[PDB]
């Protein structure tokens, strides 16, 4: 034997946090699905960490391929990676524009992809853990599944704010220095 | 919120498991009653090992000075250490002994100790874990209480075949060498 499903209030709280980051991964979609990802591995990159987001909120739900917490932090690890990625391209991104607000505004996303990364290895590890209070030894947190789901959801947010940022940046560097820039976009969008 | 009480099962099987505890921690407390510890930093080590370890069970049943993961791990490292102090007492009592099977005796026993106090600190982490299994996510580990409570019993076992084992070989050296050896003996057992 040895285990216990949640407590019906935290199963509830859980689909309803789950569905809250479906919402955001939703603005993510809509987003990715008007562009061809060949040649912008910043639409690529997005897609693969809202997939593997998705692995995770699933398993709170009792879905997907991740079975243990060793699989969630491992899957976090690969957000973070791909974040770095992604980081790195951005980058590059908005040193080529020339507006410096723009400019500005895609840094800073990219600080916040960075953060949100960081938080959510911290809530991959969604620790459980016995105590001696009340003159019972309890199970406590419970809830940790929840701050991973919400640690996936601003996650989400920033990824989907980035993607944009990166777009409108690359319309300014084009905007200004024309199709026949010397230099060529770092990213090209292009319609599907 | 964050936190709920041990299945009934669990807490039963817990009960149960410190009953048994208890029964060996009796034979201690039988031994250790005959003698006066003054001199005798085994038998002081011994009441040491065995109130500690009644923390930890007390832990798992909501009682005594433990509560979270870490004092219990804390715990078993104190046990640890003391064990290795009885141990290289007893093992000094071990080569006075004229008599090669109660000195193989108690060197056996010692190295029980040792094994016992390493597996007492792998049970002390009391492990609970979220996992993905059978389409919920459930909490596991919830029996991990009962594995620290029957190392603890595994180690008061060995405690007390190691004090009286201790006592053996030491009235061996006396027999064999007199109370006028030259050598007094490592320690002394005096009754109350």
């Amino acid at each position: 034997s040895g285990s216990a499903q949640l407590p019906q209030e935290e199963k509830a709280k859980i689909a309803e946090q789950v569905e809250i980051f479906h919402q955001e991964k939703s603005k993510l979609d809509a987003e990715v699905a008007k562009w061809d990802d060949s040649g912008n591995d910043i639409i690529v990159l997005a897609k693969q960490m809202c997939m593997i987001m998705m692995e995770m909120t699933d398993f709170t739900r009792g879905k997907g391929p991740l079975k243990n917490t060793s699989d969630v932090i491992n899957a976090a690890k690969k957000i973070a990676e791909a974040g770095s990625r992604m980081d790195k391209l951005a980058r590059a991104v908005a040193d080529q524009c020339p507006d410096s607000a723009c400019k500005q505004d895609l840094l800073a996303y990219l600080q916040r992809i960075a953060l949100y990364c960081h938080q959510l290895n911290i809530c991959s590890k969604v620790k459980a853990e016995v105590q001696n209070l009340g003159g019972e030894l309890i199970v406590s947190g419970l809830d940790s599944a929840t701050s991973l789901i919400q640690a996936a959801k601003n996650l989400m947010n920033a990824v989907v704010l980035t993607v944009k940022a990166s777009y409108v940046a690359s319309t300014k560097y084009q905007k200004v220095y024309g199709t026949a820039a010397v230099n060529s976009p770092v990213v090209s969008w292009k319609m599907k």
